[PDB]
């Protein structure tokens, strides 16, 4: 390994921790192009994330990343973010993104770009509608599904199917994504984000912010609720995608997040700690979701017995109750 890559690997055991390995195992050319798109997304992510990037400086940013792949000196010093060094040693992640076969690089600079666009669009605004969450998911997380769904087909190790379902590709991201926004609702709250549709959150409080009033606990819990319903609508094209990859090392990159995330929308179900604190999985349930989720019947296994857990815990009052159920039951229905 070129020193450079070297750099680049311990860059991403810094950024993704336990997960790395996970990366590290996949097979042939998907190694290196996913460990390259990871470290160039936790860049772009790091800039759209970074309040003391003034608006006029982040679009051209945002806009203009895809460019910076291919400009060798490109990096970035005024970061006060948490992964900032990505961005003050870019040039060494760049150089080795222009080390990857084309058709690798190509998938990564036109995700990047279009990430980036829809990145600018949301800097003033707040998510209002469920569609425009789906927007905001889209650009986020929604397109880095997709973007690694193409790295799959092009290195070959996957059915081209793969990568062209948009849709289902599109669904991964989203159900990652939703669930560590619903997740995180306090310390986004503490951090002055607010993720959460403004039109779901209205039809409860007055402010986003009123969650963490103690008088207000029932309606929170409500809306978690209906938000957690919202995000259950994913499983159907996650059991889908996950169905389709006959590659095991790509099965387990794909299905460790998916299972992860089904157990903690199972933990924040009814919960009120989400509303006082960090709801997370137990190190040792992360660590045998990790060693299970290895094929089909195992992950379908695993929706299942916590889709089941969550319909025995519907409140017959909530006002989402009947929709829960009925996700839960077309869930049930189609494996
Ligand atoms: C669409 O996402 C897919 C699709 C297929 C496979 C993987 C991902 C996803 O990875 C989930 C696990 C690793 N994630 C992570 O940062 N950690 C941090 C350390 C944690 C472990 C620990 O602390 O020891 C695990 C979670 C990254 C991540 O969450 N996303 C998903 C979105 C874009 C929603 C934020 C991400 C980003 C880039 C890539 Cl290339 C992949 C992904």
């Amino acid at each position: 390994l070129s020193s450079s890559l070297k750099t680049c690997y311990k860059y991403l055991n810094q950024t993704s921790r336990s997960f790395a390995a996970v990366i590290q195992a996949l097979d042939g050319e998907m190694r290196n192009a996913v460990c390259i798109f990871y470290l160039v997304l936790r860049a772009l992510d790091t800039l759209e994330d970074d309040m003391t990037i003034s608006v006029e400086k982040k679009v051209p940013l945002l806009h203009n990343f895809h460019s910076f792949l291919y400009q060798p000196d490109w990096r970035f010093m005024e970061s006060k973010e948490k992964d900032r060094q990505v961005l003050e040693d870019f040039p060494t992640i760049s150089l080795e993104f222009r080390n990857l076969a084309e058709k690798y690089q190509t998938v990564i600079a036109d995700i990047c770009r279009r990430m980036g666009i829809g990145m600018a669009e949301f800097l003033d605004k707040h998510v209002t509608s469920e569609q425009e969450w789906d927007k905001y998911c889209h650009y986020v997380a929604g397109l880095v599904g997709i973007g690694l769904s193409r790295l799959f087909s092009a290195s070959e190790f996957e059915d081209p199917l793969v990568g062209e379902d948009t849709e289902r590709a599109n669904s991964m991201g989203l159900f990652l994504q939703k669930t560590n926004i619903i997740r995180d609702y306090l310390e986004d709250q503490q951090g002055g984000r607010e993720f959460w549709p403004q039109e779901v959150w209205s039809r409860y409080v007055k402010k986003l912010g009123d969650f963490a009033k103690p008088e207000n606990i029932d309606l929170a819990v409500q809306c978690l609720n209906e938000l957690i319903t919202n995000a259950l609508h994913h499983i159907p094209d996650v059991i889908t995608y996950l169905s389709r990859l006959r590659n095991q090392s790509v099965f387990n990159f794909c299905a460790i997040p998916q299972v992860m995330a089904i157990a903690t929308l199972a933990a924040c179900y009814n919960n009120q700690q989400v509303f006082k604190g960090a709801v997370k999985i137990r190190k040792g349930q992360a660590v045998t979701l990790m060693m299970d989720a290895t094929n089909m019947p195992a992950v379908k296994a695993i929706i299942y017995q916590y889709m089941e857990e969550i319909y025995h815990r519907i409140p017959d009052s909530d006002p989402s109750s009947s929709k829960t159920r009925q996700i839960i039951s077309t869930i049930r229905t189609q494996n």
